[PDB]
């Protein structure tokens, strides 16, 4: 149940040291007994997921902050938290030693880690691939008969999705998304700039980039991995300018209606992958709630629809109440989901920069917000990324949780790693988020949720540099008395019956 | 044949445009009468090797520079020209449709092509891998008996080396060098970095390293492949260096010394395949003259050291004289081989550059060169890659002669391509280098040859930008009265009875 | 008078080339008899600001899209139009010859130009500085009896805002804005990073920066300049960003407020240049309704704001509606003003792209959306740059409509130049917005208005590919038949009586 | 005499860190007492310049190593050690508050400081400038009317060079560099490229070029600085190469010698600056010798040449012997200095890398190795830079001694600061370099001088790991016994009579 290594790399916090015999974990979870809650904490100043435990006490006379459960006012089930297997993750996670690849995977995917439960694999190449493929590079293979997956699948990707899956005691789902279509498919020949697919939603260009779905899910499944859903395609505002540097393939959103109706919903019903469900978007919740109208009031492509998925950079700002809040109240019953999230760059910074605070608590301010505004799970970018915050084939550089020094056979657990784990951890698939009213105006985030088994979790994010006492109330069971250190984020559990 | 159909990309001279139909390439070469002599031309401006024929007659009226064969004086026998079969130049030509593999084959192993007769091969994976792997990742062994071969091998680079070796009527030399060991014989245990053999000469893990050479010589064999040659080690200098990027494995001039004398030796000796030859270095020829003082006057490591080799990647830190003409002079039968001949070049210049001739040329001064200063042989970097220069798993820095495009089922010939075959295509194995000299102080560079069966070839590259009007003598002869046009370089060929 | 002479860098369209002796420009405008109107083009294939007239004819043959001209909807009144004297462009400016430096003032502020009539005019240095410098670098001068103007005011950009005005036949209003204090009044002790004020609105930090605003306005009254207005800060939130790299001053909105009720509202009105306004926000859109929420709802601050400034940055981050929409409902009398307006975004693009017609676009299609949206004046960045989009002492990041090249003694004007004349040149200050009815659904960005003397203008914007035939209806006057070009912008102007 | 405050960045070593009050320095310098040595120490471990001092034993037992001072056998007298004033030191400098500005100008020249007696000027922009320019850009000026200094000079570089002066107690002597010309004198019109002066020498390009010469120092005049030498161009070799990157203006060796011999020599000897020595060369020693024979076997050119300037890079290895060796045999009276020394990324590897030994290593062993091979001067690249390794205008990234923090005012002092500091402190102008033989072979770099005064002074590095126990012998006076720690750099002092 060791202890966190730390290491300063200059920054405002330290990072957690692994290695081939070393990584912080957890002893096997346990409730706290009727009475008692628990509380992690993690602070800039340096402590990783520290369980105290304390008392419900039956009393309080205010007038600090206090924030009540209202375990009344239900709101969106929860699906779950996890990552994205991108081939440069693959690649730092098996350049180390075969040891310290399972230190490391644990870490996400154990119940003595932060019990990941979701992995977003993409479907051939995206910019965290050290060369452009798919997987029907083939011109003019309208049938598909060169249809095959790399070794980028069947060497780093599939084999460690195996292992994570092991690890994991939790169901796992895999979404998968393609980021471009074979060159052959697209107006502008190219993995990359303004192009979308050829023709008309209808016709062969179309019923053959949707066989390719299929394709993706028949020869995953004779490696034995089953996907939860698939994505209708990264980012496909993208590849709607001129100049784009990565792999992409463009839609307006009339395009995606048309293709999911069209095409993509039928050639997946007609499959023996009928299960596998399908979001809509895939991009910058900006896009919201216009995206939404226009696909989903189109009963053709609705009935095909799962759900949204949304992306954020999290130096930046949006509403979220406007979008998010505005779409839900439109289309309550198709779930929003976070399907990648990521940190710049400043630019002044600097791509990965190890063990800084901030970028642990955008990750969890933004976690709050989602959750605040009905997002049923959240995905992380890149597992891993090296020091420079690559493998990349084209420069994009992104930070990442895990850091790997295959020089050193080390990997670093970055602050951002830890506010991840204030929630996968503790909120497992079927958690509901519930009410939490504020007694008063305060700078706290904070989130409640219920477990399948009533019991309660609830996370806070301090970002000022001032200490907040505040009271937490629970009507079936009183009142936790705690403070929240400035820079601080913690998580609370009790039961409650 | 066939000749070449150009395209440009806006660099200063164009590419030959090959797909799977269309190859440029040779007849069976022809040679006239005495009296006679032909010329192939490549030239800036857009001329491809192309064959015209004229008079070797017995007036001379050249008035300016003249070069005088001098064959009674004689210099080294050649061993030959080719490149590396990486894992990566063997992704991009499998990646082609079968007809266009074979022309691409064609294209440097027949003799319709620029004959080459030798491939290097990585001993497991480097930096244009997709992965880093090793023969034996398997911990504890020892005497190797998880030792086996991935993919790589046994899909991708052996089938490729039986087509060419198909294809080329000229017998082809195998030469392999290892970039690291199983990580667990380094004293680091990573893949890369500062770090080399756990120990000491003699011990087990000198002696298992020893004998990994002979186990992927065996393992070769089963294949039908053998070796001409080994390496000690590729560039053993980078391995002493913290941070190393690739794949590396240290070893000061000393310690590889007491490796071979006490260890690689005496293995490979002692083994079935005691015939294959070693080559010590590997490595940036500023680091001779001293490399071979250290390992040569050293009669234990002296015995089993064959030749060594050298890499052209710096130089600019030399020059030949201190490095290579000293060497000579010193141990002068040791035979000096360009076993990694590459240049992607100049910080502020893409990785690959499109047809572009001063890196063509930057090829064949350095052939010259290094023909004038004792080399035996010349080892090209990779095959081929794509246009990025990939695939590298770490960065990708360097070009190719050929360039692989799948998404257009074509390959491109860079003037680089051109540069090597005016050399590689008519100085067979067995060939001598022979005087050549000038009459008076000019710009161009020239090197004389002559066959085995007698018959003589000079190269003449031209740098500059004027047309320099030139003479050769043949004593047996005549003189040959020709130009030597800016940007230009010439192959003679002539009967000399 | 002259047009203009293009010149293509690989870009979608031309610059207009301008030297010593030749630039491009325009007669005295010409308002033709009822019943005739002007029309002004350009387009992204050439042309430039091109006059054509026709008829407003009394029957309508036009079939397509009908804009209808609704002289009784009235809207805001327009302040003008303008550009930053920032130090890279006072510099850029005065590297050309004196002849080329009048042609480039004429270009802006002639009548034969564009008719500016604004000027934003950092107080003290900003980033599109060569080094960071205060009016008051000398600490402990609570009374800044030691502030004084260096050079870049008192030789650069005072003197070339001294003949930019006696150049314009047009009234120029100069607003003010700062980027940092002296770094003794800042809790940092910076010029940048994260910082504010010490202490408390009241206190004798904020007395002293207060007086600050004063003491400028006093230094450049001596030099014969008076100030329309001023704005708090620029950028305010930036100052709360860790490591923030350029000249900030940190203010939440709630520190904004005191600061202006307590200090800058009070000195300025005490003092000889209580006639100056003062306006909120200077910062991005996305930041509104809140910031004047919290400044405006306190009566002290109040009655001190003249306006909102804001920001193009940070514009896809939040629709117009729900940020200049929703605050000018809830306070529509404090005006909208654009003081920044930003381009040179997408990060795999260069900083200056010389003729890009699609950053052109950018600033009118943002120019009608403020326009629909109450704005009432417009300040664009820097009036110039050099070809590296500096000089910038920290990083490039934006383009400018005037390019410079110091070394051809020349000066290039982008197609952002001319698509910010399409507005500047005929909308006088006071002119006023009104209605202008679309028939249908359309692509066309229109915004119409009317002058002072109450003749009509409109300005069309094509964004798209394809042609648009297009009619204009005046009910007073008749009907306008045209089209709209692909990539094109027009502005029409006709007499009412 | 405050010592080191420590900061690690998490590479091999820490920085030490100053700021607006505190930096750590040393006391006066102090002659030990006769009997004694003094030691000064630097520590990967993090000693910084610790003073200890220590007996001088009559006698000794050997079989260690024991280097024997051999104070007859004179060598090379010692000019100094600086750095270069930039535009982009000048300004992350002058960007601090005035006092973190002394206490930094301090550490380089004050006493209490590491005794820099050279300052490198740049003679206008050069790559570490924020916008190019020259100063007489006004095309074809060929009377020189409008040269003039630009703010770069006039506020950034002048003022902290009269600072530095001020505090320094040595005479310091001042070096100007150009990089370029105009663009009107060079036949490429670019500050960058391939392209050189125009015309040939004689004329009228060539002969303004060099009254710029004059005319800058005309200007540095007026300003109260004189200079001690000019270098006839920054790294001519450069301007000859197709596509360089920064400012450059090519010369072969025989456009130099026609320049400096028709040219640059007269104008300058007909000129009040007359006693200005000039050198030839500022540029890569692989040049050596073929470059001073060219110039120097020119009579002409010889009576005009004082001194040959060399640069390194520190990444790389030049033999030395080869190079300047034997520029010493041919030609012992024209001095050999290194004018420009940096280490870049070993290009995997960041530009700047805070607190890394190695670089501190290659600083030393490269001064070690000038020193050994009659060098007698050395100046280190830009004196400050960002953490990002800036401002450059055009992203060449390298390191510096100090890394300025420009947002929490404080300044960090690498490694290579001391490992410079070790010479620049002891070993005054005038100093002289004697023999100094090894007992044994060792690993140790070592070297000895003598002061002008008469008292000795060497230097000991140590790049391997181990501790190497050594001894050094002086006749006059006695043995020093002391060890030499893995990694570390001393100094040793002793009075002599
Ligand atoms: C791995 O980590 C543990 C804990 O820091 C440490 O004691 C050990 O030295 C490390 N092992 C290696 C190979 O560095
Ligand atoms: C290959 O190239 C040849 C000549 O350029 C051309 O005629 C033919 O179309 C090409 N083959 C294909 C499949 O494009
Ligand atoms: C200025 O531009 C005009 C038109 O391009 C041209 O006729 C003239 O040559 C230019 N002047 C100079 C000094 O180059
Ligand atoms: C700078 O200097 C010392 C060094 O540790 C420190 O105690 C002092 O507080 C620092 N000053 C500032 C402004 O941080």
């Amino acid at each position: 149940a060791r202890p966190c290594i730390p290491k300063s790399f200059g920054y405002s916090s330290v990072v957690c040291v692994c290695n081939a015999t070393y990584c912080d974990s957890f002893d096997p979870p346990t409730f706290p007994a009727l009475g008692t809650f628990s509380r992690y904490e993690s602070t800039r100043s340096g402590r990783r997921m520290e369980l105290s435990m304390g008392p419900i006490q039956a009393n309080h006379t205010g007038t600090g902050l206090l924030l009540t459960l209202q375990p009344e006012q239900k709101f969106q089930k929860v699906k779950g938290f996890g990552g994205a297997m991108t081939d440069a993750a693959a690649l730092n996670i098996l350049a180390l030693s075969p040891p310290a690849q399972n230190l490391l995977l644990k870490s996400y995917f154990s119940e003595e880690g932060i019990g990941y439960n979701i992995i977003r694999v993409p479907m051939a190449s995206c910019d965290f691939s050290i060369r452009t493929y798919t997987y029907a590079d083939t011109p003019d293979d309208f049938q598909l008969h060169n249809f095959s997956l790399p070794e980028e699948d069947t060497k780093l990707k599939i084999p460690l999705i195996h292992r994570a899956l092991q690890l994991a005691q939790r169901p796992v789902s895999l979404l998968a998304s393609p980021w471009t279509s074979p060159t052959w498919l697209k107006t502008n020949g190219a993995v990359n700039g303004k192009g979308s697919l050829k023709g008309q939603p209808g016709d062969i260009y179309h019923q053959t980039w949707a066989r390719y779905f299929v394709k993706f899910l028949d020869a995953y499944a004779e490696h034995k991995l089953q996907f939860w859903a698939v994505t209708a395609e990264n980012e496909p505002s993208a590849g709607l300018l001129s100049g784009y540097p990565f792999q992409c393939l463009g839609f307006t959103p009339e395009h995606q209606r048309d293709f999911i109706a069209r095409d993509l919903g039928p050639t997946l019903a007609n499959s023996t992958h009928h299960n596998v469900r399908l979001l809509m978007l895939d991009d910058q919740r900006l896009l919201l709630p216009h995206w939404a109208k226009v696909v989903l009031t189109d009963p053709e492509a609705a009935k095909y629809v799962h759900g949204i998925a949304v992306h954020w950079y999290l130096d930046f700002l949006a509403p979220a109440k406007a979008t998010l809040g505005e779409t839900h109240r439109l289309f309550p019953n198709t779930m929003l989901f976070a399907s990648e999230a990521c940190v710049g760059s400043k630019f002044w910074e600097q791509s990965v920069r190890l063990g800084s605070w901030d970028r642990g608590m955008q990750y969890s301010h933004s976690i709050i917000t989602n959750l605040l505004y009905h997002v049923v799970g959240w995905t992380d970018w890149n597992l891993a990324l090296n020091p420079e915050g690559g493998p990349n084939w084209v420069r994009n550089f992104v930070d990442s949780p895990i850091i790997v020094d295959i020089t050193k056979d080390t990997f670093y657990k970055q602050p951002m790693f830890y506010h991840l784990g204030h929630f996968s951890k503790f909120i497992p698939e079927g958690s509901q988020r519930v009410g939490l009213v504020a007694s008063q105006k305060n700078d706290l985030d904070a989130v409640a949720l219920m477990h399948p088994d009533g019991s309660a979790v609830v996370v806070v994010l301090n970002r000022s540099s001032k200490d907040v006492p505040l009271t937490i109330k629970d009507p079936a069971v009183g009142f936790l008395e705690t403070i929240s250190p400035g820079y601080s984020i913690h998580t609370y559990l009790w039961h409650r019956q």
